């Protein structure tokens, strides 16, 4: 019916099904998970692959044999699957040293300890076949205004993202960047705080080619924008690297709940671009089971996120292939979008009465744009509730 | 005192004194202002110039010989004060016809009556001397998912900056363009939603040098962004051509309220920073008149604009002049962000035993960073409660 | 299928599908409807009634003859059709002498103008077949902090009710109150901003039994909160006496969408809630068919109001009736959700050792509430997505 | 100058300059306090005294002969010092037993634990001297629609505190009740979301004299709403017990900022109100020193908040004694606000025809309200730049 195989391409980052429980307000509800369970365990549900943060895989501060142990044994675990590591990025937000942030730092000390720390993990990263490396700046930005010089942060922030570039390039490494934008939470205020932010920083990097972004749902959400325009302008400006889904009950905290819960009629919309566009990236789900919920309970809500995705992804193909809704999009002129303004050109367009001196405004502002059918069409999809 | 003089570069829209106070509940609270009342007035008030949008100027539909009665009197007012118009705007919003957008509209024929109207606009703006152009496509976007594919809006949008700037261009026109973000209202999700998508998408131009931002307060602050935050990485990019000020409470409606009400420590946190920065365009004023007000009451309000810049401004100054700050800004690191990170490069740097292997991590985490006390004296400042 | 009857007592306001689509920013985009080609045409749909304001009935300011032909033929419409009219309401709040205010002005004469136009058109109500009187106080409330005094608004407030309760029972009316909340818009922040602050007030008034709430989705969501909670809590008080139907995508300017759009979970939970506690009143529609659309477009609009509703209806009865989901209750204990406390009374709690000195704690944690499998069932239902 | 003495009433909760600074993304930054050094640090400040919930004084799961001494060492402080404790609570939410709720969770036994445990703290508050006990149901709510019966956890809740009223009557205490809303976080949604929710609740109760509000600042404003809106309704109703101070930036992440913080203008307002009502109650700021401070950051916090309460208390009542406000205040109409509407009755109102037949709306409407002077003469108050 719904049920995923690792053709789908269903990642899950090791820190959501090992989410311990504890909030702002409360303390763990569960148990910490061995990386061995859950890629055995999320392998059983037919996820394609799995991705970590450094300090995730391996515990904060361990030796060189503990590190070597580590990774000894999850690279078993991969290979015992078949399950991929896509992507990995690293953990510049826990340790109390990164209070004011990783790569924007008041401290320089701390700055360098951020680059060195995040070099390691690259090579750790291609090491287990990542494609994408993500950064997360959760604790780059401020609480007050004096604290943070936001153009001398932003200074800070390309010489790092210019550093790992030449650190990959001179490596002969394959592997690319992609930026998490966040609008707030831990910081007050976090530095890129939407995809736009982060696309307009990348265009003063050194070398642009090698970043791209990965837009979280609930993390746009957050600032109450339309997420699917978001990934619509990331598309368009050949940038979509990677992809975090989940889902969030609009603004407030980030409560990275199981895709397709929160905002449904996004879900959809969110499904029907990536397929529409022949997105061929990882579906990556960066959400937590609610900490109501025991062992089998994480296990139900990550079978959730794929068994929704894949609900969506029927219902968003039947709506584009319904000859009814082909011809609501011609009614409300969606070919005509597509057509060029002014392909006759600006001297064309200046010399032709038809589009000024002789337009007939009144007529045009007559013509409804019959969207509320259309939109009724896509809602009886997405319900199966289609005759 | 606080006395606003032309030198201090305020400017007002026409629209904003000029408000009847039409609401979406509401009825006209006002009678229409001729703008030849307004120039008059805001220059007594100490103004340096207005800003128009083609329809604030012209009625909608005027002849040939209405238009230029219209110019000619306006011109007359601007040379019988010393006023200046340093930027103009095309209506692209209130015209039945462009229900579904101007640039980006459905409809093709649409579209193309857009760019006339703008064009037609640009040569009278350059006639009446703005050296900025406003867009704000308030009408582009959707309420609803499949009303507006966003990629193939977005080609549109780019196709009908790229003929503006060809025009400018082809009559040796020094005017220069600035998109003004905004995430919603009217439509529910507008394209371009803040100040990140407007600075990724200028990157996608023909000619990306002819374009910048006309950021506006309330705008960002409807989508729980830090405005400040938002001006810096503007003013990074090289891109803040122009800036609309005003006061909002938070996430609702676009209430455009006079600067200085609203956020009140995100305008001096603002004001502070175009003042370090060197801003040197135009302070203008994009702010309603509450519809509870008379005509007196209009000009109060327009007065209080400039009055509590003018307020910031003095305190955002002492803040920065204060021994005792600097002392406090070096305690936070303030100085040590503003060095680079690893100028001596990036063999260096992994070299560097500094960095990793022999970095005291627990030292530096215990570190604080003297940030409440920071912001204690910027508050002090802004009270006038220093001592 | 999903085909609407007037034994499903769907109502709309003359106000929604007659909204000529005058916004902020934009000019009306559709000619004024007669009420007479409104009640036909929702006739003809298969509602069971409309509502109204004085003013959308009887042009402000008609005269005697005036307003008795246009109540006349709107009678005569109601009994062609078998429609019915089971609320009505005033509007405080279009013209601008209510700029601050009707029964909250700060203006006594306006206050009493307010008092006595309501009183006319309850008389009028009576005569139409109402049995629900709503006051929505769009107007009630301010900008700025000192332009109003909240505590004797609030003693206003009451005072106005308290007359209006006298009025109907001195004239022995069967006809009820219901007040109507919204947070913001059009004034900055409005008195009685939520479901709570409304049954608050009403436990205050001389005769509260003649006083309940008519809450509306997309007010609750304006303020981030969980619509279905807000209707809960007004059901518990025995106070739920009308209700508006519509849909909003988060924290913005009230938009008004077509039920079912905006939040779609939170329209099902909505529905499941009202079907299962045996709410008899109107589910009345107060939305905006967008001003993108014609006249078609306002009455497909319409159509999908009651068609969405009658869709979730069945989902929400179909989980509700599912063996595997009644279980799945059981296993979550919301059985034991709905068990006094302590029945057993304080002296026997307090002198239970099972409830503090040998309650075992730790094991009572370990058990998994098992809430995601709930909600994946409800996910499901809603998609028609079972098996 | 803005120096705190114990007569201005100001108190802490322990757990506020306690907290350690972990947060959803991040490790402790500082190590725990002994409540002792809390007491003798806050005293040092001027403080009045300070707040507890049972397990911030005495760690969870102590023995008998460890609760015993806890409490000895804490009333030496308080000895020691002269500090109060005029407030309680219970944490009915650290713990993983409380993860679906306290009083309101699924399980029965968990309930009666919940009640047990908070009575057991009562007793303690009652020997410390507590006037009000405090009740924060943090955990009671839910993330999806099915998991939770809202009607039947209003039950429950109404059961809950019934019984807590009967046992303090019983015990002839007394301390009184006060409820703290928050609408969401940690839950998706907390019930009783707002302070009307929660004043609504009351007035369900056997005994509602027993019980009132402990509004938070921050929490309102998670929802959007005014602040001191709220406030006035909770005076109005007789229902403000305590109140939480503090600061908060939008619709977000709860920030407890120190008090000034934030919203400056609403805290301005608010401090007028509570001055002008003759509010007497606990000053009590619920705030967290942010995690990028040491100790010395953290008492500079909490001086911050009673220097900034003392500043806005001068300013407000500057603005209140200005004779040009006060002609302003007069201006505007409020104390027009403060007469009765129609204390010549019902009938006088019916048969006078100024309020209808004969009264003039179009001069009414023409009337300014003047409320943008007033709001800048009271701006000019709060930054001290009055001529
Ligand atoms: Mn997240
Ligand atoms: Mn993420
Ligand atoms: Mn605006
Ligand atoms: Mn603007
Ligand atoms: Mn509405
Ligand atoms: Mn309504
Ligand atoms: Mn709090
Ligand atoms: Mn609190």
């Amino acid at each position: 019916n719904y049920q995923p195989t690792p053709e789908d391409r269903f990642t899950f980052g090791l820190w959501t099904v090992g989410w311990q429980g504890r909030d702002p307000f409360g303390d763990a509800t569960r148990r910490a998970l061995d990386p061995v369970e859950s890629v055995r365990r999320l392998a059983e549900l037919g996820a394609h692959g799995v991705t970590f943060h450094d300090d995730d895989l391996i515990p904060f501060g361990s030796s060189d044999s503990e590190r070597e142990e580590h990774v000894k044994r999850f690279r078993q675990a991969l290979d015992d699957t078949g399950m991929k590591v896509p992507m990995a990025t690293t953990n510049l937000f826990t340790h109390p040293v990164f209070k004011d942030g990783g790569f924007t730092a008041n401290d320089r000390d701390v700055r360098r300890y951020a680059l060195r720390k995040t070099i390691r993990n690259i090579d750790l990263a291609v090491e287990l076949g990542a494609e994408t490396y993500v950064a997360w700046g959760g604790r780059e930005g401020a609480e007050s205004g004096g604290a943070k010089d936001v153009r001398d942060a932003l200074d800070r922030m390309k010489e790092a993202f210019d550093l790992l570039g030449e650190y990959v390039t001179s490596q002969g490494y394959d592997i690319r960047f992609a930026i998490e934008p966040k609008p707030n939470e831990p910081r007050g205020d976090i530095l890129l705080p939407t995809v736009g932010h982060a696309l307009a920083f990348i265009e003063r990097l050194e070398r642009p080619e090698l970043y791209g972004v990965n837009p979280e749902v609930g993390h746009e959400q957050m600032a109450g924008l339309n997420f699917p325009h978001g990934i619509a302008q990331a598309l368009w400006a050949g940038k979509l690297f990677h992809i975090d889904l989940n889902g969030q009950n609009g603004i407030k905290y980030d409560q990275d709940l199981r895709f397709g819960a929160g905002d449904l009629r996004a879900a959809f919309w969110l499904v029907d671009l990536l397929e529409s566009a022949g997105y061929s990236g990882p579906r990556h789900f960066d959400f937590k089971p609610p900490r109501t919920e025991d062992f089998d309970g994480v296990w139900a809500s990550a079978a959730g996120c794929m068994r929704n995705y894949l609900i969506l992804k029927e219902r968003a193909a039947a709506f584009r292939a319904d000859p009814e809704v082909q011809e609501a999009l011609r009614a409300s002129r969606l070919d005509e979008l597509a057509r060029p303004t002014a392909a006759d050109g600006l001297q064309a367009l200046l010399d032709d009465r038809s589009a000024f001196e002789e337009f007939d405004v009144d007529a045009a502002a007559a013509r409804g744009m019959a969207f509320e059918r259309l939109d009724q069409l896509a809602m009886d999809h997405l319900l199966g509730a289609r005759g």
